[PDB]
RNA sequence: CAGGAUGGCCGAGUGGAAGGCAAUGGACGUCCGCGUGGGUUCGAACCCCACUCCUG
């Protein structure tokens, strides 16, 4: 039989012993000429199948050979084109023949998805009348069959006869529905058994048909065969036991089985029995027939299998991240962008950390990678971690070569040398070539390379030269394979291509919301959790800039939070002042006006309203722009925020699509917003809670989310400082982090016993949320990081001191936390 | 050669005398045979890529007998696949053999466009090597080959060599790259001519290679050819000219020749020259390059002929209306609706007009109508002037049927018997069918059967059953392609479809605008001429209930004119009243209002907006709607309107795509915008006609604009009586038309004007603008019939007193008109 | 899983149209033709593939 090499990083079958060469194979006898094809045959179509590989064969010369026209002529029919050197390329070294297979489709969506077949085979079992002859649809013919059968007379005159005459002329031809078939007064019943498999799905599948056994096909006479040699009842039975044993396959309700009718009908010889006849009607059937299964061929875990004829037809009819799939360029322009002429590092954190942690891998890295002058090398703590697969102590890091003049390497660098690091590097390059194919999509040739290095003081398989990555659009193509195959598993690349997925979707919508400001000049928008109401704040008044011409000291910011007016500020979009600044200060000079967090304002230190209005109306040319941005989900506090009445608010803007959050955390919002919707304070609006978000949206961006109850405040601080050491060893910086606690009344005790558990993970550094651009740890309350966000967010003990404020805490602190959220509720 | 004969309603071209049957065409000399199989061939192509037809040829035998797998297997290979029931089915009767053939492509942009050719081929006379062997590319290979073209060793160690020694074993074999060919024993030159276009193309179409002429091709020994039987330089000439002789089609420039290189190398025999040995280097073709001519027939007129190289290339890598496509759904629902379980007559103003003006036309009709029990039949005066082709005097109507169970029949009736009659019906049907194929872009089997009828006192094809329309899918397809076929000609039904067209693109843009009813209390919508302002504002009323609950009566709408607020009263969607009985009278009992033609208004009898303001925002179930609809283009006074200022006039949407004219009244209003740009008036603020039309916005929808200057007020009038009367004559209506004169003091002049010439043309009534519903035709003048649209427009001396508002009176004329427009202005 | 098919008839021919009952397939010395259609080869009745019918 036929397995996989297993000490490679593809899919390598060796199929044996070989004859190659068009006279070796001719002065072959037919019997091995034909076992040598299928056997290259089956390997061939499972590596189309399976995303490619390579056949091994050994041949009985030493010198070279040309393949041979008939496995040739094979490959042909097996990729249904004359353009071999698309899919198949060939080598030989001494006694080896190797034949390198390209993958037949890639990725789970390919371009092609209703237009080419999903399989390769060598028959598809599949076969319909074609006028006078039966012929066997390729995988293109049966895969628009298939999807034709998906969607949601003469003869019968002669059929009705209750008995024929010997010598009777039958008045019509072979035609597309009839066909005719005469036999040997010795193997008679065998030559109908043989008949029907071929001639009953053809039937079936095109409309239908009569079949006559018993006529001759030049004369049209009916002949029949004796009746001393034939028994009518077994013949009829063996022929229903024939057209029931044939495969049908059904996308309809009922299931009927193939329907038919047979008569076995008398030949009468001037007015005695001569024989028998057999006729068989065959009706059109709802679906595909086959005579057997199909012969295709696939490579599961590493045995070369056939497919059934339900899993055949289930491929040939039909985390993979669809907004990776659509976004693919850009996010590999953002990440991978591919520098001309000098070969570049990254993730940078990462390579910094480790050629400091380890002295001369500096070095080593820089005397292997002399030969690529122009690339991206991508690092990592262990690839292997990376794509799911086991964890192997030793390694110092794993990294990825994509370089020009040069096929994928993938390099493990062991801090000693180690016999298993040469298997583990194997695993692993298998391992992201396969994920490049099968789920990046990758249509080109593509093979990865696995070199294990080390620090401390069977051959690879050499691949054709097309398989280099020749110049720009092939590394751009399989970085952008790579980017989809990223977005698939947890790492922090894939963190960071989440990142720029939410920034991504954040444009979009921003671009939707940025035609108001032609429309409008007071607006109320009201915003969910997580709708990414502070970005498209600040896009906007980078908008009025760019519309109206006036400079940021123009344009005024209005905030509850000093957290967030000083986020804001350092922008130098705008001046940004809080509440209680701007009832103070003197605004005559500004134009136009942005709130933000409306909601949280308070109406005791004065008509902030009032103020807005007055300075905007007052513009010269014309009244000025006054938005006032708000979100009752994230209220926090009793009273009147000094807002208009709810019927007062117009014209309004709602910004629904959930696009600052990982799926996980954005289920979470979704599920707590009906808590608020259930209960909602008595102060809030009566129906301004009847925003919902948009019904189908959805990020895939994958995150974390996590509730840990019933710990003590060391326990909470120990998982704390667990989780950031973890992130901070696979590479995230400590800019990606926050910790939010209930009030800032606990700010000053959680400091300090957050320095005590973190001072045993080395990092003793952190901040409240004035100072958010320092790479340190930002603690503070819930309330004051309002408007802030950032990757990992730590929750501590939600609280307050009345139920009628509790419910609002749990979203306002999700609403935080981009991709990665850790709660810790009382218990 | 081959013609298509002249008597028929469809391409049918004769090949004469053809062997029919497997047995029969086994007897025949190979010769015989496979000419005969390329005149079928070459008339099946030429049908296939025609539209498709039907191929007669006379048989030898009276029964019937099959076609033959030789011409099987070429049909087979002619559409690439054994589905030949989908395109070819054959009929016989007597001593004939018919083959009716279905397009291959059809219609102006296909839906598989891009998947598969459009042509079909007998060969596509592209080659390109496969290993060791040379292909022929099928029409799928060549399309997508050219499609690659279009978008933007140790041989050479032997090739080195000055000389060659009889019997030398070459160290490589025949592989993608090299090829071994010995010489022919008796004709030298002519065997190297011969070979030359089966391997060079084949080269340069794939990444070239070698051609070794002289080398054994199993042995791989080198034979070469004696000094006695060639000339080296004569060889040399011969294999040049061979090489430019080959055929090349560039996608570039530079449009350089093939790149080759040859040698003519002695061969040596014990030191002694014995002969030559022959080598071709060919250089990879930047374009495709061809052995010969493609094979591929087409019907041209009245000849079956083939196709150039260049032209045949052209089709492979490669009125129109595109709208007519998109819609041809809905537009078949609306206008050609297929009824369940009786016979439609359409349009029915026409059927009468005939059945009024001919006695018996009734009885006709209905007894040749009999058999048909479901479909309709579409009446028009002349099919044949609907398409395009030239008038029969004496026709009375052609009718096209299309039924349940029928074929499309095209029936003519003429008063008298005539006996080109039937000619006339015949170049009819075939103009019909081959526009439902080609124009239309109809992938069934459609046949449409030409009968000529009479009032006063060559057999036809019998289709197979397949071309019987069997019920409502393939019906609703046939005219949803004739809805296309229909919108690319001017008619009656054309005129109806373009009218739906433009409903359909104003429901499309108030999709887009109805939103914002969520989002807006008080809005202001400043529309373009014809963008639809007034559709707008009746659907939002209807969405305003709808969304609201509130009963009909307590929406209000307010206008400037009679006849405006009265074609909006009689629809029942709201109340409407104009400003002068809105000024005065009681409103307390209304919620929303909706105001038009804002610019109009007048302050001379109070404040409207400020009791427009007061009403709403005082409305029981919090404020209420107040959207104010104008049009500034569209001013009708120089006085001011009472609006607010238009700093003031917030928030704002703008109308800007034009969608109730057609093509050229659109064109027309745009660049009249321009002039009012160029001289606005004083009393409109400096902003607002600074709104633009869509730029790449079109409407798709044919119409007709003339001006006609420097006539006389009573050649102005007969010009429009006589133009009424053809339209009328047509079958249009009299209420699609309306007579707009510049001021309504002049109305009576013109109106009796009017009826002094239109007493002569059989109709005598006339209907004011308050009267829109009547069914005659509308005489008025430009500002009263604001608002208001009608078909056909006839604009009589378009002026003002002040000429100021001159550039405002042409718009305000033009845009009422639908899709006719006759401007007669001043000598 | 295999095998046959040759000229009017019987039959010899497996890579440079016998014979037997003056010719004795054909188109225009070239080419087609040995069941039909293709392929390889300088060269096919002869080698390879598909198909037709029948036979083990
Ligand atoms: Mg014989
Ligand atoms: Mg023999
Ligand atoms: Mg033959
Ligand atoms: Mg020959
Ligand atoms: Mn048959
Ligand atoms: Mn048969
Ligand atoms: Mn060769
Ligand atoms: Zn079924
Ligand atoms: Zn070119």
């Amino acid at each position: 039989p036929l397995v996989v090499e297993p000490s490679y990083p593809d899919l390598v079958i060796n199929v044996g012993e070989v004859t190659l060469g068009e006279e070796n194979r001719k002065k072959l006898q037919k019997i091995q000429r034909d076992q040598e094809k299928e056997r290259v045959m089956r390997a061939a179509c499972a590596l189309l199948n399976s995303g490619g590989g390579v056949i091994r064969m050994a041949k009985k010369v030493e010198h070279p050979v040309e393949m041979g026209l008939d496995l040739e002529q094979s490959l042909r029919e097996l990729i249904q084109s004359s353009d071999l050197q698309a899919f198949f390329e060939t080598k030989q070294q001494g006694r080896c023949f190797y034949i390198f297979v390209k993958s037949w489709s890639s990725g789970p969506f390919p371009e092609d998805r209703s237009v080419k077949p999903r399989l390769c085979s060598l028959s598809s079992s599949l076969y319909r009348r074609s006028e006078t002859s039966v012929r066997s649809m390729d995988s293109r013919e049966a895969f628009c069959f298939l999807k034709t059968k998906r969607k949601p007379d003469p003869a019968d005159l002669i059929f009705q006869k209750d008995y024929l005459e010997y010598g009777e002329i039958l008045p019509f031809p072979e035609s597309q529905l009839v066909e005719f078939k005469q036999f040997s007064t010795k193997h008679f019943q065998e030559y109908v058994k043989r008949t029907i498999p071929e001639y009953v799905p053809a039937f079936a599948n095109t409309g239908g048909g009569y079949l006559f056994i018993g006529v001759d096909d030049k004369s049209r006479e009916v002949l029949g065969c004796a009746k001393e040699n034939v028994d009518p009842d077994s013949l009829r039975r063996k022929i229903e036991q024939a057209i029931y044993k044939l495969p049908c396959v059904h996308f309809c309700q009922p299931q009927r089985p193939i329907t038919f009718t047979l008569k076995i009908v008398n030949v009468l010889k001037r007015g005695e029995l001569y024989g028998y006849a057999c006729m068989i009607r065959v009706n059109p059937f709802c679906c595909a027939v086959f005579s057997e299964a199909p012969n295709s061929w696939i490579v599961e875990d590493k045995y070369v299998c056939s497919l059934t004829t339900e899993k055949w037809v289930g491929m040939m009819t039909d985390v993979y991240s669809k907004k990776g799939l659509e976004h693919k360029k850009e996010l590999q322009q953002l990440l991978f962008s591919v520098p001309p002429g000098y070969l570049r590092y990254t993730p940078e954190s990462l390579w910094r950390d480790l050629i400091s942690e380890h002295r001369g891998l500096e070095e080593l890295i820089n005397k292997q990678m002399q030969p690529f002058f122009r690339g991206i090398l991508i690092f990592s703590r262990s690839w292997a971690v990376d794509l799911n697969l086991q964890e192997k102590p030793g390694v110092i890091c794993d990294a990825l070569l994509i370089a020009q003049n040069s096929t994928p390497i993938l390099y493990t660098i062991l801090r000693e040398q180690d016999a298993e690091g040469q298997d583990y590097c194997t695993r692993t390059a298998f391992t992201l070539k396969q994920k490049l194919v099968n789920m990046g999509g990758y249509t080109g040739k593509v093979c990865v390379r696995a070199k294990v290095l080390c620090l401390s003081p069977v051959s690879p398989m050499d691949y054709p030269a097309s398989y280099s990555l020749a110049g720009t659009q092939h590394m751009e193509a399989l970085l952008q394979s790579l980017v989809i195959v990223l977005l698939g598993f947890r790492s922090l690349l894939s963190d960071q291509l989440g990142c720029e997925v939410l920034n991504l979707l954040t444009a979009q919508q921003y671009e939707i919301f940025s035609r108001s400001l032609r429309k409008n000049r007071e607006l109320f928008v009201h915003g969910l959790p997580g709708s990414g109401k502070t970005i498209m704040a600040m896009k906007i008044m980078e908008k009025i800039r760019n519309v109206f011409h006036c400079e940021a000291h123009r344009i005024l910011y209005v905030c509850e939070n000093q957290p967030l007016r000083n986020f804001i500020s350092d922008r130098n979009i705008c001046r940004a002042e809080t509440r209680k600044t701007f009832l103070r200060e003197n605004f005559e000079h500004i134009q136009h006006i942005v709130i933000d967090e409306a909601q949280n304002f308070r109406t005791e230190d004065g008509d902030w309203y009032g103020k807005a209005k007055s300075i905007t109306r007052r513009a010269k040319g014309g009244p000025g722009i006054l938005w006032i941005f708000l979100d009752y989900f994230q209220t926090s506090h009793l009273d009147c925020s000094g807002l208009p009445p709810l019927s007062d608010q117009y014209p309004r803007e709602e910004l629904t699509r959930i696009v600052r959050n990982a799926d996980p955390i954005a289920k979470y919002l979704q599920k707590e917003m009906q808590v608020i919707r259930s209960n909602p304070s008595f102060n809030i609006p009566t129906g301004c809670l009847e925003v919902f978000p948009e019904a189908e949206w959805s990020q895939g961006v994958q995150g974390t989310l996590r509730i840990k109850k019933y710990l003590t405040v060391e326990q909470i601080m120990t998982c704390v400082a667990d989780t950031c050491r973890r992130f901070f060893d696979r590479g995230y910086s400590p800019k990606d982090v926050a910790v939010l606690v209930s009030t800032a009344k606990e700010v000053e005790h959680y400091k300090y016993e957050l320095l005590k558990a973190m001072r045993k993970k080395r990092v003793v550094q952190l901040s409240d949320a004035c100072d958010m651009l320092g790479d340190h740890i930002v603690l503070d309350s819930v309330r004051r990081f309002s408007g802030l966000e950032r990757s990992i967010v730590f929750g501590i003990h939600p609280r307050t001191a009345d139920p009628a404020i509790l419910p609002n805490v749990l979203i306002c602190l999700a609403s935080r936390a981009k991709q990665h959220l850790y709660i810790f509720p009382w218990g």
